[PDB]
RNA sequence: GGAUGGCGAAAGCCAUUUCCGCAGGCCCCAUUGCACUCCGGGGUAUUGGCGUUAGGUGGUGGUACGAGGUUCGAAUCCUCGUACCGCAGCCA
C-alpha cells in the first residue's frame, strides 16, 4: 500500500459497455476530490479493470478507504493504489 | 480478399457473384488481468453496405480536383462543392 494519485480498480462487471463504466465511475468517484482522468479498456488483459486518476493524492486515498468493496453491478469493487504514477501525473 | 467479365503491360478502376469474410442484434467459451497507440475467440441472424485499416448520415482539420469570386490574368488570397484520408459523436 503506497499512496498514489491513481486508484486501481478490478473485479468490475465485464458486461457494462465502456462509455457507461466511465460515466458511472465518474459519478461515484468525482465526489472524493477532483478527477483528472478515468481509463477504461476492454482488451483481453485490460477488461474488468479501471484506472481512476485523482488530482490530489489525498483524494485517491480517501476514495479507496471509502469505496472499497462497494457494490457496482452486482460485484464488490476491489480497490488499490496504482503500482505506478500515471503518464499525466509523472510528466507533471 | 476468391472466382467470372470489362479497359489496362500492371497499378488500378467498374461489374457480377446460393465463394469466403467485416461492423451492427442475439447468445456461448475463455480472462481477476497494474495499464496509458490499439488488439482473446466462437455460434447464430446475415436485408443493405463494405473488403481485411472491411457499414452510414450529418460535422471539424487535412489531401485532391472542380466552380464562383480575387486579379489585367492568375498556378495568389476568398468562399462553395465533390472524392478520399486521420478524427469526434451519433446511428446500424
Ligand atoms: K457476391
Ligand atoms: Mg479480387
Ligand atoms: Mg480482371
Ligand atoms: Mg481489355
Ligand atoms: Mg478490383
Ligand atoms: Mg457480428
Ligand atoms: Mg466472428
Ligand atoms: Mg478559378
Ligand atoms: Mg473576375
Amino acid at each position: 500500500t503506497r499512496p498514489n494519485h491513481t486508484i486501481y480498480i478490478n473485479n468490475l462487471n465485464e458486461k457494462i459497455k465502456k462509455d457507461e463504466l466511465k460515466k458511472s465511475l465518474h459519478a461515484i468517484f468525482s465526489r472524493f476530490g477532483q478527477i483528472l482522468d478515468i481509463l477504461v479498456s476492454r482488451s483481453l488483459k485490460m477488461r474488468g479493470q479501471a484506472f481512476v486518476i485523482f488530482k490530489e493524492v489525498s483524494s485517491a486515498t480517501n476514495a479507496l478507504r471509502s469505496m472499497q468493496g462497494f457494490p457496482f453491478y452486482d460485484k464488490p469493487m476491489r480497490i488499490q493504489y496504482a503500482k505506478t504514477d500515471s503518464d499525466i501525473i509523472a510528466k507533471m
